[PDB]
């Protein structure tokens, strides 16, 4: 995309602590930008949309080059963040609400580096990443999300020169889902094909998706929490098209160069449902902050080895709360994951492996070596309602078959156009985010 010159961008400030020893940080003073598809489109020397709803404008757009010649991405000024898009910061604190309302719905962010050019790439081996979360007015349907891509440092403005913006914009948005409802993809709007999402008066697909690896810390809500491993071959940002997307509508979600699934330990799912939940009596009391702690535990101790486990606990005023376990006949008491977890809980679930087939955790560890954006998002879900996350996925599946119950929401929830409604005002935090060597962020 081409960047306009109706609104200056200015990322909003976040400083992160970076550790090297348990209570000896220094700040590092990073900033959040909001993802390019939140964006306005217009044309490069006026103000006539590009795009408007959920459609392209066939007379600007008429193929992705010309789309790409004639239009451009305007800045987020300071003003807009609260009053358009819902974001603030006080002091290390970010908060992204849902709804704000001319309306907008949900929010994708990313973590800028000090110089506020470049995204902040975390090189997570033989580390640990940790912050603090309030996900207590998140219900049902919802997901604040906190997870790591392989995003290019520079949003890919170094291989695609007609993507100008580079990470200053938000631009160069990839995932494991290998989604084909990001804009603008390799330098060029994604308007070929382009078809709005049905009850989705803000969003489309377009003919590419865009393929990386992706680490997610942090999918939830109040009800149901997980984390998870996906590696891709190859695990850099790669556009798609046909079957390397794995796309869910044409039968091949497991045909793709990602591993859509994932390697997930979800607490609920693996049979612990009284660990998370918002309630004083649960382990971990989701109507109250607490702090997130993962470890990324290698082969050697050291940062050349294989990533070989994915290590979590919590902190809840003041008590550590180490992670649930896997909890089924017969299944060893998994606490974190690993290979050996990955393959035993998907045989008992009866879920393909494509984790091993990805190349498993030495893969999700390279992309971890190369180094990997942080993102900070909240969203509904127009495809699954949230279900797989926090209900009975698949609905029509028995809840006492291993792998089928995520969480104790009705399999009628997470309706978007409802949850638009009664969770409006929806509001995670994501704060004092620490990054050191293991044992050092707490």
């Amino acid at each position: 995309q081409n960047v306009g010159t109706q609104a200056a961008e200015e990322p909003l400030n976040l400083p992160i602590s970076v550790c090297t020893a348990p209570g000896n940080c220094q700040t590092e003073a990073d900033a959040v930008v909001l993802d390019s598809n939140w964006r306005w489109a217009h044309t490069t020397t006026g103000y006539t949309n590009c795009y408007t709803g959920n459609l392209w404008d066939t007379t600007l757009c008429p193929t992705p080059e010309t789309c790409t010649t004639n239009c451009a991405i305007d800045g987020v000024p300071l003003a807009d963040w609260s009053g358009t898009y819902g974001g603030s910061v006080t002091g290390n604190k970010f908060n992204l609400k849902f709804v704000t309302v001319s309306t907008n719905i949900g929010a994708r962010t990313f973590l800028l580096d000090s110089t506020k050019t470049r995204y902040r790439m975390f090189q997570l081996l033989n580390r640990e990443f940790t912050y603090d979360v309030d996900v207590s007015s998140l219900d049902c349907g919802l997901n604040g999300a906190l997870y790591f891509v392989s995003m290019d440092a520079d949003g890919g403005a170094a291989k695609y020169p007609t993507n100008k913006g580079g990470a200053k914009y938000g631009t160069g948005y990839c995932d494991a889902q290998c989604p084909h409802d990001v804009k603008w993809i390799n330098g060029l709007a994604n308007s070929k094909d382009w078809t709005p999402i049905p009850g989705d008066a803000n969003s489309g697909k377009g003919y590419y998706g865009n393929c990386c690896a992706e680490l997610d810390i942090w999918e939830a809500n109040k009800q149901s929490q997980a984390f998870t491993t996906h590696p891709c071959t190859p695990n850099d940002q790669t556009r798609c098209e046909g079957v390397v997307c794995g796309d869910n509508d044409s039968g091949d979600r497991y045909n793709g160069m990602c591993d859509k699934d994932g390697c997930d330990f979800a607490s609920y799912r693996m049979n612990d449902h009284t660990f998370y939940g918002p309630g004083s009596t649960f382990k971990l009391d989701s109507t109250k902050p607490f702090t997130v702690v993962s470890q990324f535990i290698t082969t050697d101790g050291t940062d050349n080895g294989d990533f070989k486990e994915f290590r979590r606990f919590y902190v809840q005023n003041g008590v550590r709360i180490e992670n649930s376990k896997v909890n089924f006949p017969g299944i060893t008491a998994y606490d974190s994951i690993t290979d050996e977890m990955c393959a035993a809980t998907k045989g008992l679930f009866g879920d393909l492996d494509d984790h091993k087939n990805k190349g498993g955790m030495k893969q999700m560890g390279e992309a971890m070596r190369k180094g990997m954006a942080l993102v900070m998002s909240i969203w509904d879900d127009h495809d699954v309602n949230m279900l797989w996350l926090d209900s009975n996925y698949p609905p029509t599946g028995n809840p006492s078959t291993p792998g089928v119950a995520r969480g104790p929401c009705p399999t009628t929830s997470g309706v978007p156009s409802e949850v638009e409604v009664t969770q409006a005002n929806a509001v995670v935090s994501f704060g004092n985010i620490k990054f050191g060597p293991i044992g050092s962020t707490v």
